[PDB]
């Protein structure tokens, strides 16, 4: 799986948020281009003359992550974060040049990131009360992954002292994108856990946090919700389930070509941190097929 890099993997089956501090600093933003930022005001130019309706809009940028040692006591946590803007994403990740500006950044500041936007996106692997995984198909019509399977999530737009609001708005902003796209009341939804961060290398390498959330509602339930809004409440094209038990062998299925990199992301983290049991009882064959 070459599109998909695994930044982060969270301890204990996944942190809360109270086990997590943010550092939002200039010093965690992207550097200016060696030729100057008029080329991103250029390529942002050219698109508003022929989509003037597109509005820019402000964006957490990833620097890094550090987790604590294993099994410590405080803060297990550290996401050090920036600002960025879908107009700077547009002119780097977006661009047609955004492998020499990987380049250029390795050579100038020792990081393939550094003249990078990318902006931090959110995704879930939310579960029914029936055990199933909720999976969302894509227009056939949009610019990005066309066509392709998706799992709910954004891209959050802002508004450990500032830190701490910062580290809700990110766990605000899954639950909010759930009950905006699946029309699910918030009520139904428990309080996410953080699995960790994946990176999409076709999207020259930007960033998303992969929650897990589990709602009380069955998948019959959850798409009563979903269809009750009608075509015009939802981005998707149509919802679909497939249980917990066959998540496990997902990346050996027809389904796995039609994934788009970050629900792969959100996949592979669900397996290896809510997955993958360490204890006898969960781990003895019956419960866990060889093979
Ligand atoms: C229609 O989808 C788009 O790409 C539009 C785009 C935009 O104009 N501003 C910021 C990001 N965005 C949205 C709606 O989130």
């Amino acid at each position: 799986d070459p599109e998909v890099t695994l930044l982060l993997q969270c301890p204990g089956g996944g942190l809360p948020q109270e086990q997590i501090q943010a550092e939002l600093s200039p010093a965690h933003d992207r550097r200016p281009l060696p030729g100057g930022d008029e080329a991103i005001t250029a390529i942002w130019e050219t698109r508003l003359k022929a989509q003037p309706w597109l509005f820019d809009a402000p964006k957490f940028r990833l620097h890094s992550a550090t987790l604590a040692p294993i099994g410590s006591r405080g803060p297990q946590l550290l996401l050090r974060l920036g600002l960025t803007s879908y107009r700077d994403f547009l002119g780097t990740n977006w661009s047609s040049s955004a492998a020499w500006l990987r380049q250029q950044g390795a050579t100038d500041w020792g990081d393939t990131q550094a003249y990078l936007a990318d902006p931090l996106g959110v995704g879930a692997a939310l579960a029914t009360a029936d055990d199933f995984l909720v999976f969302l198909r894509r227009s056939r019509q949009v610019a990005e992954a066309p066509g392709l399977v998706d799992v709910p999530g954004g891209h959050p737009e802002p508004q450990d002292l500032a830190g701490q609001l910062v580290v809700h708005e990110l766990f605000s902003s899954v639950l909010q994108e759930i009950c905006d796209e699946v029309n699910l009341p918030l009520l139904t939804l428990s309080q996410p856990l953080l699995l960790g961060i994946a990176r999409n290398e076709t999207s020259a390498g930007r960033a998303s946090a992969e929650f897990y959330v589990q709602c009380s509602l069955t998948s019959e339930q959850v798409r009563k919700h979903y269809l009750s809004g009608g075509p015009e409440a939802h981005e998707s094209t149509g919802i679909f389930f497939v249980e917990t038990q066959n998540v496990r062998r997902l990346p050996e299925t027809e389904m796995w070509a039609e994934l788009c990199p970050s629900a792969k992301g959100a996949i592979i983290l669900y397996n290896r941190v809510q997955g993958s049991p360490t204890g006898a009882a969960l781990g003895s064959p019956a419960l866990l097929p060889p093979l």
